């Protein structure tokens, strides 16, 4: 009766992209799935979905399989399916305006035109929903953005992205446990 939570990790499908910075959201929800012994299953709305319970509450972990720029084609229908509202979402994605090793929690924004957030906004017709922005490092300029996001983390940076993935998992846990998102912002920002 407390409702559900739906944690959506953004990324591109396929082995081509599974280790790229643009897939940090997938990587985080994979870690949460392992933490809870939860398995991703094919879902009919272009997504992989894992489920587990936390003291009676169903938690859904979602990896859209639409490609990043079409993520809302999974998220919108899933919310309909599960009877979930924007307040039950947490979207985890890569932030090119934040350093590797850092996260930031916010409840509103258009993510500087990030194509996954844009798709979600398009489908939900709102930019108001909880998100965990996982820093992937600022690029040199617009010319290098795509290569930046569609390449792996550097060997040198891998320990630091592992740290921010861990903080991201902790932040999700703190929310699942019923703390307000504003309290989570105060704790993790
Ligand atoms: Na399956
Ligand atoms: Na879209």
């Amino acid at each position: 009766a407390m409702g559900m939570k739906m944690i959506v990790g953004l990324g591109n499908p396929g082995t081509k992209y599974q280790y790229t910075k643009h897939n940090i959201g997938f990587m985080v929800v994979d870690k949460i799935a392992r933490e809870h012994q939860a398995t991703f299953k094919k879902n009919p709305f272009e997504a992989e979905v894992a489920e587990f319970f936390h003291n009676g509450e169903k938690i859904l972990l979602v990896k859209p399989q639409t490609f990043m720029n079409e993520s809302g084609r999974a998220v919108g229908p899933l919310m309909t399916y599960f009877g979930i509202y924007p307040e039950e979402l947490v979207v985890i994605y890569d932030d090119l305006d934040l350093a590797v090793g850092k996260i930031r929690l916010r409840q509103k924004g258009s993510a500087g035109g990030h194509n996954g957030i844009k798709s979600i906004i398009s489908h939900l017709n709102t930019n108001v929903f909880d998100r965990i922005k996982v820093g992937i490092g600022r690029p040199e300029g617009k010319k290098t953005v795509v290569q930046h996001v569609l390449s792996p983390f550097s060997k040198e940076n891998q320990p630091l992205i592992e740290e921010s993935m861990c903080q991201s998992v902790k932040a999700v846990e703190y929310l699942i446990e019923g703390h307000s998102f504003v309290d989570a912002m105060n704790r993790f920002n």
